[PDB]
């Protein structure tokens, strides 16, 4: 059981958002506040030990690897790894992108998925400005900016930033980011496109802060981040970092060869090879 | 003329829904409730008696021979054999199931029909579950499941199934079901694919009783269902079984070679051969 | 200017409906009501006098001679021969009789003409009775008889037929039906296809009467519909029967090969061929 | 930012409408109302002086070079050379000149732009005349009188016209048309199709004013259209114009070989050589 509509309320409006950074292992619990609901992405559930708890609000998958990382995630929550209350799929709506089949049968594959374009479209000003600069000049927000801007359209008002550290340093993931599986499903180094920028990330993240009034904070005392946002105030707040179990997921499931899924990826090959 | 819309009213929640199985011969009369509608699908006319009498509330065809179920129910209707107030495609809305053109055209060919699936969608956590099992693991409910489904659907709050014999034993229809005409529409036994189970049905039908709290039992005493549902009570009820007239439809119509009929079953076929 | 919606008043709801048979020439005009509007179809603009005069509430274009039908009733109405308050499509929405690029684009070309079949649809148990007997009987309604279902989902209460002479006779148009512009538009007798009959057409008129509660009459004493519907009341009606100035419209206009007709053709020829 | 939508209130329904003829030099400054808006198009700001000021309400492209239009558009924001409150593609929704694709997917690339279709549809009278005489007669009117449309669909009363010149005299430009970029998006004079006249345009401006009874200004005391639309009144006002800064954007922008604009023109080519 998904929820069928993300609702936040008037009285808890303070989210923490993810990346999966070096520095998911270096937040200080001290500085989280009292109330959150937390957005992960991509591959979270590598990490070793449950650094934000079990429970996630939403979690953001991007639409190449959506596929095996549904599966995934409804693995995740029968097993009782996480209760994860919501699933989108991280999309812009642009047919270089997504391609048209992959957005008409959604949710006809997913049906209690989301697509994230239909909520970010709703930030006008800054849907167009993520338009313009992705068609015009190839650049593109990273998940960790992308789960802002949901955050920012459903209503939360005070994020708090983690795990995201513009792939900078030797350390480049808390884990091993190419595991087997992930070098199955695409055959082969595990780092972004030249169309993500620390300093695209940057401003963008600055315009929703501008646009939308909300209040953009850093968890991570010895991050990058916090030289561009300042840390939360340490409210001495406590938390407990609680282990993996042994046989606990830790790499993207694949998926077996089905009628449904052969013929999913048959269709995903063909217009993958056009985009 | 058939209803614009199936209206399950507070006053009248019961119906019973019939499987093909052998144990359609071997209902319990004596269990069936004072008030009830009744489903039927696929090939009940094939029956030798009025098992459950001459008003169905709906019946329920696959989209693969709906073209010949349709005009077969329209002639049982003509010919005064049984009163059908809905005609429904059982579907699942998935593009290796139901061709893009199948259910963009339906209604265009039959706009007296419906598709199953706009009902069933809105049990949501249900139909997730569904198209998880089917596009990953290649598990399918029946029509005997689907059709419980659509009643819980459509408000009905108690099931009383027969004719559901998992296709065990034996005796695996009360009838031939390797008539001359299903021959002849799927050139050359008639037995369930391997996407289908007595362990899933019954995994699906516990779980509808679960979410959407309704009451199922059996009706067949000699029957493997009852082993896993309740009978119903005997509550001294009686019935009066009547024979066919000889020359009732036994087997499901032909279609002429029309201009309109040739149109669909090339586009049938075209897309029937991709997936 | 078109009417943007065709609204029968409850104090007028009378409409008398022309075919193009020879009987349109002997119209018993005592037998007219007081009030009426009148549906005309085809090429009722090669009438050599005004039958019924020269307001016309809707006429009504097959979909093949479209293109050409509508440019000549704007051409009617800018020469001042005809006053046509609304300009109809009779349509099915059935692909192997309207191509799925006619009805996507019907609009685009022709946005103040109307497709009927949006108006038949309504007229639920008519609709899926003409779709069934076409589709697996290839028994086609006629305009006239098309005329009258529409009428009647319009709301039109009393029907006066006229012009209705089911091919029989050695006249079979009161006029040439095989004029220059006919032959050049379908190269090389203009008789109706095989689908159409005036048995069918016949029980489905008497099917409208029976569902829709309406009345329809005869107008023409000496024709075959007569027999078998009744003549109107003789009320001592005049009329004052109006010749065509010399230099009317009398064969369908051709259109010149401009860049939008041409791809209009260059669509319709493609996909003609296929059905 | 752009506005949302454009809603003119009855308290300012003066629009000054201007096209890029020489007269846009030669504007009367006295005769300007008190209060308006501005609507420029295409390439207006070539202009080497701000002859309508710098506050533009809608600005109108073609589709063929909206790509770059939208480009330069924002550019002239960005760079604080105009504000333009609205983007307008100059559309009629007719396949021969807006392929399916462009219209499918305009959004998607232009989020913040306007189809100007959606806006003159609503002029029943006038859009069906316009596309009776596009299909019919291959006649079509220029960004003037579109704008004049548009306007007269949006709520405006008074409309202003300058820079209206029907391509007459040897001074057929207040600027260099041919320009590098022109040149280079479009290879190897810039005239206007034989499907544009100035017949065509007054009889399309006339036909506005009669339907929509609104009244049209010339502002421009020595340019042929005051011969056909009466000057509007030396009021006295006055105007300061200003000149342009030297490194103002002055040609059309080309665009950079992103994916996303590799993908557009690929598409755009694809059928425009269709078309
Ligand atoms: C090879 C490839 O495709 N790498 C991309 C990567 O360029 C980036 F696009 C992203 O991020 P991904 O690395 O998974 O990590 C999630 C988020 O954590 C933050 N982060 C992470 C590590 C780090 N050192 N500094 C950081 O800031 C970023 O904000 C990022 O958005 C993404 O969606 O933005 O997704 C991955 C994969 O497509 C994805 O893992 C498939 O499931
Ligand atoms: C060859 C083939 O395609 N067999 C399938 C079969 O695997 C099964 F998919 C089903 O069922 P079908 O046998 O017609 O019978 C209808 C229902 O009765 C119940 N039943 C029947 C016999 C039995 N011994 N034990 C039972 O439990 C099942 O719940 C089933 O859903 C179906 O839609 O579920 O449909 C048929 C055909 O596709 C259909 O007849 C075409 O018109
Ligand atoms: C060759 C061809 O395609 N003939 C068909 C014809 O079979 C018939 F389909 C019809 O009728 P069409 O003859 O024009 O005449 C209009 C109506 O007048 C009535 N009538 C006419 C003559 C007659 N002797 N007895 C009659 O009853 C019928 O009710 C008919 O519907 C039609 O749409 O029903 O349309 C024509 C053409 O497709 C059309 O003219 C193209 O513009
Ligand atoms: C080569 C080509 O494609 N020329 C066309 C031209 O035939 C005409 F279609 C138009 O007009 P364009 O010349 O740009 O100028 C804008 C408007 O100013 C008015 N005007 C201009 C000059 C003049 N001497 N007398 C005038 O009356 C007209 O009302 C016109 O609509 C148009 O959209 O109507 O657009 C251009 C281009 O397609 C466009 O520039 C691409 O960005
Ligand atoms: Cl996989
Ligand atoms: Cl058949
Ligand atoms: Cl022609
Ligand atoms: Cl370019």
């Amino acid at each position: 059981r998904m929820e069928n509509e993300l609702i936040v309320s008037k009285n808890m409006q303070n989210i923490i958002i993810a990346g999966n950074g070096p520095s998911l292992k270096n937040i200080n619990y001290k500085r989280l506040p009292r109330e959150y609901d937390v957005f992960r992405c991509n591959q979270f559930y590598f990490e070793d030990k449950y650094y934000l708890g079990k429970k996630i609000k939403a979690v953001f998958f991007n639409p190449g690897v959506f596929l095996q990382q549904y599966h995934t995630a409804k693995q995740l929550i029968l097993k009782n790894e996480y209760e994860i209350k919501n699933i989108f799929c991280s999309t812009f709506n642009l047919p270089f992108i997504e391609s048209n089949d992959f957005l008409h049968q959604f949710y006809n594959f997913f049906p209690d998925a989301k697509l994230g374009y239909e909520v970010i479209e709703n930030l006008k000003e800054f849907y167009a400005y993520i338009k313009y600069n992705e068609i015009y000049f190839n650049k593109r927000i990273t998940s960790g900016v992308y789960m802002c801007a949901i955050a920012i359209a459903l209503g939360y008002k005070t994020i708090y930033l983690c795990g995201i550290d513009f792939y900078e340093g030797d350390v480049i993931y808390p884990f091993e980011a190419m595991s087997t599986n992930i070098k199955t499903i695409f055959p082969g180094d595990f780092k972004p496109s030249n169309c993500h920028s620390k300093e695209y990330d940057i401003e963008a993240l600055k315009l929703l802060k501008s646009i939308y009034k909300v209040n953009i904070y850093a968890l991570c005392d010895d991050s990058i981040l916090a030289n561009h946002f300042p840390l939360s105030i340490n409210i001495n707040n406590n938390f407990t970092l609680e282990n993996k179990h042994n046989n606990s997921i830790n790499d993207i499931l694949l998926t077996d060869n089905t009628p449904g899924v052969s013929f999913y990826k048959n269709q995903l090959k063909a217009d993958n090879k056009i985009m």
